[PDB]
């Protein structure tokens, strides 16, 4: 099974490592999302 779980172990390691090592960058992403939500309601497609 160990080679059958190649993609599986790869996802298990790298997804956590990406969301983790970028966890402050993901905090930034949360900030960008909540800003775009709360403030950018009334705007047209060029500005949105």
């Amino acid at each position: 099974l160990i080679t059958s779980l190649s993609g599986e172990k790869d996802r298990w390691g790298k997804g956590a490592q990406d969301i983790s090592d970028q966890k402050r960058k993901l905090v930034g992403n949360v900030s960008l999302s909540t800003a775009f939500i709360s403030y950018c309601g009334p705007f047209n497609a060029e500005y949105r």
